[PDB]
């Protein structure tokens, strides 16, 4: 139909999802890390 518009620009989309999910998976990365560090593991 043509209608798929009101999309942002590609550059900025991927950029965007790429930084929401490294922040996700860091931020899980560093919690449970942390987590292990915290009950005497290495």
């Amino acid at each position: 139909e043509k209608v798929q518009a009101e999309r942002p620009d590609t550059m900025l989309g991927v950029v965007c999802g790429a930084l929401h999910v490294a922040d996700v998976s860091l931020r899980n990365s560093v919690s449970n890390f942390l987590h292990s560090l915290e009950r005497g593991q290495v």
